[PDB]
């Protein structure tokens, strides 16, 4: 089963779910196993303090039960890190807002306007009128390239001279969304990595302009990821939650990084609902978040 | 690749999958669309009871997510389709085994030693030496065909003559397939007339087949006709007369009725091991759930 996940998540599997089999097959449960386990849990970037957390439950669920064979540890470990994984599966609800507004931030170049143009695909494709803000107003070649691409969709997109002021673009798009009955309303962002302390001051102030027109806006506040860029997606997550304060999470390129075993981390630390991973270059690939499934694919022997 | 099994399916894609979008264009959710849509599942052989499943989990999921739009029923669909596919997406592994024997049920005429001959070049391919076994032993058109197939593809066929004991034709095969340290063994009768005979004749095939292995068969597999409501009925009866443990579904290219591996999927849970989607030896495809529903859902809209 899940032979696509499987494939997307293959050098993932080298070290985590089905990794572990090798590393268990006939050793004894012994600190040198969970010294062994903790390298192979850090390698994959699982992260520090959800390492120690896993190898903590780990350890005592082995005593208790004095489980000797480490293959016994296979079912414990797929059992814990499901429930790391469970903790943030909630799909994306977006029905019933006139428009809906998804606020999208993150740094350029992991996946976040790629993301945009699949999910509004997406949404249209479940009947809903879409709008896109072209918020990253100092990068020329974004806003005309994401205005290329609504006119190829028919997808309005409201974007304003090079160097205008986003909150004042995403607030003109707010009003539009709803003079033209727009379902979803979705929201680009710059994602500069100089100067952080500015871009969360932007943020925060295109949150408050939007609230002068709905106090519900942003419905969701939507982090973009890329699974390549191991602990650094961890380090964004901090910085653009501690900012804005996110509502969702979408961890684009799972396929082709060994780094994959980062959404535990992610998942772990921060208890954000993941909404979308992105696991191939389709539309559909942008897939809603399912933890057992994803459990199912990694553990799979 | 992906895009010729697209096109495989295209007739299927008439009422199943992309087929769909069509009746929900503008729609309301109520009675009359899932009225409409019931006739569309039935119309393409998905089967009353499986029908009734999707029906009715579907309208509750509609329910619980507040949809307003009919084309959000789509996604909802996907799901409800590709799980019951995803239940029986266990693959055939033969590894391990000296022989792996395959024993082949199935009615005369729905590409029974067609899927023989295919698998038997496929495992072949892979590295792997075949034995096939001549079971249909009052057919003797058949066995011939079967003899000159495996003389023109240099594969052992164990035959006897004409009208001989099938179960001693099999014990036979495993007999010098053993001898010979052949990897797999694939045994093909197929005559529904006086169908207690033929059920009792696959108990003592068993039966004694185990005298040589208690581990033979290893796998038994039906094969049915996706073009031909007969197919579910076939399976029906050869579940339980004997122990299927894997499915092959021929000929799903070109029939505008593939709902019949919905109905197969879930009235009786057995793992489809393979589909059948053109002439070529490689179209006889080991069976992905995944790529199946992503196939018959592809839309480009
Ligand atoms: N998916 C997506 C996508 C593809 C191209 C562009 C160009 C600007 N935004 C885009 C989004
Ligand atoms: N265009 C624009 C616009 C309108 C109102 C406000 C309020 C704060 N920024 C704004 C920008
Ligand atoms: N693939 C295949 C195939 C087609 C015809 C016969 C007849 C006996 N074995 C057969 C195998
Ligand atoms: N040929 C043959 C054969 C040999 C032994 C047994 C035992 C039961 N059936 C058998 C058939
Ligand atoms: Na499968």
């Amino acid at each position: 089963g899940f032979a696509r996940l499987k494939r997307s998540l293959l050098k993932t599997k080298e070290n985590l779910g089905s990794g572990f089999i090798s590393l268990f097959r006939g050793k004894k449960i012994d600190d040198d196993l969970f010294e062994e386990l903790e390298e192979q849990l850090l390698i994959a970037d699982v992260g520090v303090e959800t390492t120690r957390k896993i190898i903590t439950n780990l350890t005592e669920g082995a005593s208790r039960k004095q489980l000797r064979d480490a293959e016994a540890l296979y079912g414990l470990l797929k059992e814990e890190m499901g429930e790391i994984l469970a903790k943030v599966d909630e799909p994306l609800n977006v029905e019933g807002k006139a428009p809906f507004v998804i606020l999208m931030v993150g740094v350029n170049g992991v996946g976040k306007t790629t993301t945009i143009g699949k999910l509004a695909r997406q949404f249209e494709q479940q009947g809903k009128s879409v709008m896109l803000a072209a918020g990253d107003t100092f990068r020329a070649a974004a806003v005309e390239q994401l205005q290329v691409w609504g006119q190829r969709n028919n997808i309005p997109v409201i974007a304003q001279h090079t160097g205008a002021d986003s909150a004042s673009v995403i607030f003109d798009a707010i009003q539009a969304a709803k003079a033209r009955n727009i379902d979803v309303l979705i929201a680009d962002t710059a994602g500069r990595l100089q100067n952080k302390s500015h871009l969360m001051e932007e943020l925060k102030k295109i949150v408050r302009v939007m609230k002068k027109l709905d106090v519900e806006a942003p419905h969701e506040v939507m982090l973009t990821i890329d699974a390549s860029t191991g602990q650094n997606a961890v380090s964004q997550a901090k910085l653009f939650h501690e900012a804005v304060g996110l509502t969702g999470i979408t961890l684009t390129k799972l396929d082709g990084t060994a780094k994959g075993g980062v959404i535990f981390s992610v998942a772990d630390q921060f208890g954000i609902p993941i909404r979308y991973i992105g696991v191939g270059e389709r539309i559909e690939d942008l897939r809603p978040f399912k933890a057992d499934d994803f459990i199912e694919a990694l553990f799979a022997r």
